[PDB]
């Protein structure tokens, strides 16, 4: 947004070596053995010894920060996503489920879909004009650069590493979106000649023509190719755009402000697994026979409107971060409720261009391969959506406790109860207080948390002592959260030293080849909060085979949880973890309330 605003932002810092290495050792203690900790302790010293390797790398990062807006920007985007060759589906692109809608027929589906498009465009006008209210936290400005990445962009396959294209602010910014129905894509202009955007009514009419221009699911699901392994997809992608029409269709999708998916009717399932499936539809689409082919997963923003009223979205992480999405969601959902205006007399409206795809025996073979790959993926994903009705932010806040810290500590209590030990845990922290900041790591497994979980279950340790261990565990977490937000966390900084070493062509340092670093970066628990005003929830796959993906939205009197795991690992089960997590949240409340402070 405002130039003055972004110009006042502090630039991402490089924390002091001794600081980050100290925090590093503290965070390792709860997850490694003493031998492993002792050895890592020795390696940590050698790394920071006078005139040693650590210093040369450290100064490298400091120089790097003087010559760049953000010393970590390109590096994070590159190593976390563009270089991640796993399919973006389930493994990277977050899935979001919005509050169900009440439409009961097709027309209601097109109507809502239309309202939503107008909603996003209203949100877009604010971003174009730079009128979107500048944001703050505690009184510190927050970078607004993430709002410019989510629209009119698209991930691009690469034989070695992908890339991201953005056209929001080009000479001829896009004015069309892409709509896909029954696997067929269309190019729909959402603005008139005079810049004014179409209306909810003008949109609905266009979507109707599209619906008609694809009555049957009688075409190849080209789009499903975007969900295969990035290396496989890069080859199939290249072979796909060897054709002029294909290339032109693809090109149209890449520049489209965003994509809207009008899903087809799917079989009915028992109620107790209904939410689970809906999430599946938003996360991955359900598979080859359902709506997976009704997607273009490279697209930064994909809004999904189900046939049964459900709806949600899925964004590609390369160019999308949490904050923008949350803001867009809240603003759009609210807009779809704001009463319209008298129908703007209808003016002549063109036919939405259909983006055809010439199929060849090779393009068709890749598609069959993509169906098969995705199918395996879905069959391995274990999801359990938990709606914690017991309480939300109200309880923790009435106890003068941060709800996020509380939930995180509950999760630690739940994991320990199941496995009898703690594990490397990750919780997304927003680095937005700094120019171009995306995220840093908050480590939920701490000295205090383990102390709390052990004691919590120790028959000898008194309830009163348990409650004190709990309060310490929560506060420790909150502090870490605040620290990570101010750039005092250490994970990104450690990554930087390593990358700096590689860049300078220096032998990989011992500190990184260390078993302890392998364990510290192997996140059996991957988490993130979605602090939305809308009663929605996010979800994503575990970052490790034997791990869980947990995402939550704390509401006032309840909490929306998503828990994911992989079937290929017998030691992890979604339901069980969700079941324990609930019990952990409740035992924590019971414990807190039975041992108050004073009167
Ligand atoms: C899901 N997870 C934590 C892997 C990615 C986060 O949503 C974004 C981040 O932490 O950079």
């Amino acid at each position: 947004s405002h130039m003055a605003h972004q110009d006042a932002l502090p630039r991402l810092p490089v924390p002091p070596l001794q600081q980050s290495l100290d925090y590093y050792l503290k965070a390792l203690q709860p997850i490694v053995s003493e031998e492993e900790w002792a050895h890592t302790k020795q390696l940590v010293d050698e790394f920071q010894t006078s005139g040693g390797v650590g210093e040369r790398l450290q100064k490298g990062l400091e120089r790097r920060a003087k010559k760049m807006e953000n010393w970590l920007s390109e590096w994070w985007l590159k190593t976390a996503y563009l270089q991640f060759r796993q399919p973006v589906v389930i493994y990277s692109s977050p899935g979001v489920i919005l509050p169900k809608q009440d439409f009961v027929d097709l027309q209601g589906q097109l109507r809502f879909a239309a309202k939503l498009i107008e909603g996003v465009l209203d949100f877009k006008s604010m971003i174009d004009n730079e009128t979107l209210p500048v944001e703050f936290l505690g009184g510190q400005p927050l970078c607004m650069n993430q709002y410019y990445q989510i629209l009119s962009s698209c991930r691009v396959p690469g034989p070695k590493q992908d890339s991201v294209v953005n056209f929001l602010k080009s000479k001829r910014p896009p004015t069309h979106i892409t709509v896909v129905h029954n696997y067929q894509f269309f190019e729909l202009d959402v603005y008139h000649s005079d810049g004014t955007p179409l209306t909810s009514d003008q949109i609905f009419v266009q979507l109707e023509k599209i619906w008609n221009s694809s009555l049957q699911s009688n075409k190849e699901p080209v789009g499903i190719l975007t969900s295969n392994h990035r290396n496989t997809w890069a080859k199939a992608y290249n072979n796909l755009i060897k054709d002029k029409v294909n290339r032109e269709s693809v090109n149209s999708i890449q520049k489209s402000i965003f994509t809207v998916c009008l899903d087809k009717q799917v079989p009915r399932v028992s109620d107790d697994v209904y939410r689970n499936h809906v999430a599946g539809q938003m996360l991955h689409g359900g598979g080859s026979k359902f709506n997976s082919g009704n997607r273009w997963f490279d697209k930064t923003l994909q809004f999904i409107v189900a046939e049964d009223g459900s709806c949600g979205m899925v964004y590609e992480h390369a160019a999308a971060e949490g904050p923008p999405i949350v803001a867009l969601v809240d603003h759009v959902m609210e807009y779809t409720k704001k009463p319209e205006l008298v129908r703007s007399p209808m003016v002549p409206l063109p036919m939405p261009k259909k983006l055809r795809f010439n199929i060849t025996p090779e393009i068709k073979n890749d598609i069959e391969k993509a169906k098969q790959n995705l199918s395996i993926m879905i069959q391995d994903l274990d999801i359990m959506m938990l709606t914690f009705h017991h309480f939300g932010k109200d309880f923790p806040k009435s106890e003068k406790l941060s709800p996020d810290a509380f939930i995180q500590v509950a999760l630690q209590l739940a994991y320990y109860r199941i496995y009898g030990q703690a594990c490397a845990t990750y919780e997304s922290a927003s680095l937005r207080m700094f120019h171009l900041g995306r995220t840093d790591t908050i480590r939920s497994a701490s000295i205090d948390s383990l102390a709390f979980v052990k004691g919590m279950g120790d028959s000898t340790v008194p309830e009163q002592q348990k409650v004190e261990l709990l309060r310490k565990a929560v506060q420790a977490h909150r502090a870490y959260t605040d620290r990570a937000i101010r750039g005092e966390a250490f994970d990104r900084h450690l990554l930087g030293l390593k990358l700096q070493a590689i860049e300078d062509l220096v032998s990989m340092p011992d500190i990184f080849m260390d078993t302890s670093y392998a364990i510290a970066m192997h996140f059996n628990l991957s988490t993130s909060q979605v602090p939305a005003k809308t009663d929605c929830v996010g979800f994503f796959g575990p970052v490790v085979p034997d791990g869980y993906g947990i995402c939550y939205n704390p509401m006032e009197a309840h909490i929306n949880f998503s828990v994911s795991a992989y079937n290929s690992c017998a030691e992890t089960n979604a339901a069980r973890m969700a079941h324990y997590l609930e019990k952990a949240l409740l035992d924590m409340r019971t414990l807190l309330q039975n041992h108050p402070r004073a009167k």
